[PDB]
C-alpha cells in the first residue's frame, strides 16, 4: 500500500579507464562543460577527459548504490602549500544530493595528507550560482575576481576562492 509506512551512502576510489565514458556523460550542455573544464570543446569526449587526467593529479570518483556519481581532480598542486580543485562533475540524476560536498571533503583530505597543503583553491565562473553557493557553504571565501573569456568570446568573471585546511 502507498500509505503504509512499511517498505546517501557514498564511497570513493581513484578514477579508472572504465569510468571515463560515464564521467564524460556528466556535462549536459556547453555551459556545464565550460564551468568544469574551460579548455574543453563541445561535444565532450572520453579522449578529452583522459587528456585532463593525464595532465592532472588525484582524479577520484564518488560511488553510491553501484553508480559513479561524481568526479574531481587537482589542476594545481604545490607540496606544503596548496592544491587547486578542478573538473568537479556530478551525474545529472544526482545533482543537489551531496555528491560534490562529499567529494570536496575527500579531496581536502587528499590535499592535506598527500600534498601537506595548508590551503585549497577553487575558482568558479560567475554564472554557476550553485557552485558559488556550495563552495560558500563549505567554508570557501572569495579572494579575487579575474576576467576570463568563454568559447563565444564573451567576457566572464572567474571568482577565485580559497579555504584553509587545518
Amino acid at each position: 500500500s502507498h500509505h503504509h509506512h512499511h517498505h546517501m551512502q557514498l564511497s570513493h576510489r581513484p578514477a579508472e579507464t572504465g569510468d571515463l565514458e560515464t564521467v564524460a556523460g556528466f556535462p549536459q550542455d556547453r555551459d556545464e562543460l565550460f564551468y568544469c573544464y574551460p579548455k574543453a570543446i563541445w561535444p565532450f569526449s572520453v579522449a578529452q577527459l583522459a587528456a585532463a587526467i593525464a595532465e592532472r593529479r588525484g582524479s577520484t570518483v564518488a560511488v553510491h548504490d553501484g553508480q559513479v556519481l561524481g568526479f574531481a581532480n587537482f589542476y594545481q598542486w604545490q607540496h606544503g602549500d596548496f592544491c587547486a580543485l578542478g573538473n568537479m562533475m556530478v551525474a545529472p540524476a544526482a545533482r543537489g544530493l551531496g555528491v560534490a560536498r562529499y567529494l570536496i571533503g575527500v579531496m581536502e583530505n587528499l590535499a592535506r595528507e598527500q600534498y601537506k597543503a595548508r590551503l585549497m583553491k577553487i575558482s568558479c565562473f560567475n554564472a554557476n550560482a550553485a557552485g558559488l553557493l556550495l563552495y560558500t557553504q563549505l567554508g570557501y571565501q572569495p579572494r579575487a575576481i579575474a576576467e576570463r573569456h568563454d568559447p563565444d568570446g564573451r567576457r566572464v568573471a572567474l571568482i577565485q576562492m580559497d579555504k584553509p585546511l587545518e
